[PDB]
């Protein structure tokens, strides 16, 4: 884990972040001319650490596997806005307390241009690919848009060209949870010793909710109760106890106030602002991209894959029980669109 | 036009609890026949009431030339055990005094049937000729059916499964933690105290309406625009949450949330597939092709193994359809009736 300082970024809406900091994870050994970098673009709740035993996305990077890192230098940063070693809310702002509640919105295209200016710290010019699933996705999307000079091919997993109107929907009722909470004291709760536990937990068991495949969630769960309990007289469903086991996973490792700051980067999503509307912008790429979808996913619809694939100068339709999540757990599928992404970067 | 409250005395429901004094509100359209073979039995969904027509709820589909036409039916709908509009629920005073509150029992689907039953027997009403309900309608439909089939000569089944799902059960149940995590909850005691869980209650709503809606639509409505800073969408949720706030009760939500949470017709019956294909009622099955929360598959799960083809209704609405599709649904009604005629 290194970290790349960035200086001053001016962000998309004019507001200026100083002192910005991009976290970066390396596998694999750049070539003497660098052009085998595979940039990998983590989601909403996941960070740099792509691979190692346990990384995100591991099935995917290492010796022989997609991202081959025999061959290829894949490196992942913590998004803009993150907790994991990027500049984000909780980190110190000039005054020497937590940004928090100062912390501008920041979107997609900001987060975009941190880790280019990260790269380009580091001396690298040009990547092999960009690849990414949901934000990461969005990620993926606006690289390649945006700057097409700067990548040779990309693979764009569950994601839309824009945030819908569900999605924008869950997303800022999330949020709302979040600031609810009594302890989030307006986004400035850092150094207080109260943090907005609740208000996270019931985010996330909904979030969760909106990225498994709803078949699957009933083979797993059915009504079934919580064993040896009975809801009739106070003992939950064995759904019910897993919803909340996530919701507190999630609170034992992640930030509120990042949740919200990326959430909100999330419901900010649009390729086609500034740039005549999604249709003008899709087909203005000149880069090379894979598009990928899963079946069952609730959150980023088929239908919004579709889309990608038409207006871009076909769908990969991914046949999977797992939801969003699909672009996660289906490894095989997913290490078959990489490998096709790579083919078009060499 | 009246709200007629009915006493059914002491109720001992599933779980072995008892209630010694239930009371259930009524409303009805349409004049009683003499031999009372007319009444149709209009079953409200969660946050539903006996003000089915005025306007009501289901206002479309009930009055003079309506699917339910009330020169012909006596159309009675009540407000289901542990409402909040004259039926006994957390809200209705205990015994001693205070709000039953965090002492009010679970209740179940079969509960909530079964007090239905007892009201309309306390009224001199023994056979209907059809219960039409959608969602938690559709529950209590379903339940009555298959649990009291002699009562009930046709049923009109819309926009449910035969048991709980994984999702429903998932979302139903942090719909509760989200009112429960209010401050002003209060263990479910807050009556009398002047706080009510407003924020918790408009959360839970936000996302349970997300799920009654078609993600389609949801967009074509309002994509990512702005409000007019809030999205548009966004207003639009607050909007939705702020307006039950207005009209209903948390803790009558919490009780009839647990009720969903709890449907199963198969439960000491079997499973599903035996209790459905035991139906001896003619019904009618009608699902909506964008409804999220209880999704096309679940009705025709229903179709296939009762005794009795699946109704699929084109709909953009989401679960909503069965409210919004009034002349789908009164297709639907208009073909119960003559099963039962
Ligand atoms: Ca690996
Ligand atoms: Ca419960
Ligand atoms: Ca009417
Ligand atoms: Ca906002
Ligand atoms: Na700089
Ligand atoms: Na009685």
């Amino acid at each position: 884990l290194g970290i790349v300082d960035i200086g001053a970024l001016t962000l998309e809406s004019g507001a200026v972040i100083d002192n910005v900091q991009i976290a970066v994870e390396r596998w694999g050994e750049l070539s003497p001319s660098r052009d085998n970098v595979v940039v990998v673009l983590h989601a909403l709740t996941g960070d740099s650490h792509v691979a190692g035993p346990p990384g995100w996305w591991d099935g995917v990077v290492g010796p022989g596997a997609a991202i081959d890192t025999r061959r290829w230098c894949a490196i992942a940063t913590n998004v803009l806005g993150g907790c994991r070693g990027s500049t984000g809310p909780g980190s110190l702002h000039p005054d020497g307390k937590a940004w928090g509640s100062r912390f501008p919105a920041v979107t997609v295209r900001d987060q975009v241009r941190a880790d280019l200016a990260a790269l380009n710290a580091m001396g690298i010019h040009q990547v092999a690919a960009v690849v990414g699933g949901s934000m990461g996705g969005a990620r993926a999307l606006e690289w390649v848009i945006g700057h097409p000079e700067t990548v040779r091919a990309g693979l764009i997993l569950a994601v839309g060209a824009r945030a819908t109107a569900d999605q924008i929907g869950t997303q800022s009722t999330q949020v709302a949870a979040i600031k609810a909470d009594p302890n989030w004291q307006n986004g400035d709760y850092y150094g207080t010793g109260l943090k907005p536990d609740v208000g996270l937990q019931i985010a996330r068991r909904f979030a969760h909710l909106t990225y498994r495949g709803e078949v699957e969630l009933d083979t797993r769960f059915g009504n079934a109760p919580q064993d040896d309990e009975n809801p009739l007289l106070g003992g939950r469903y064995a759904v019910e106890s897993y919803l909340e086991y996530q919701g507190r996973k999630l609170v034992d490792r992640f930030d509120a106030g990042t949740y919200v700051t990326l959430t909100d980067s999330l419901s900010s999503h649009d390729v086609g602002r500034g740039r005549g509307g999604v249709e003008a912008a899709l087909r203005s790429c000149e880069v090379p991209v894979v598009v990928g979808g899963f079946t069952s996913d609730r959150l980023y619809p088929l239908r919004l894959q579709e889309e990608l694939a038409e207006l871009m100068p076909g769908l990969n339709v991914v046949e999977s029980i797992y939801g969003h999540d699909g672009f996660l757990i289906e490894t095989e599928a997913v290490g078959k669109l990489i490998r096709q992404t790579l083919e078009l970067a060499s």
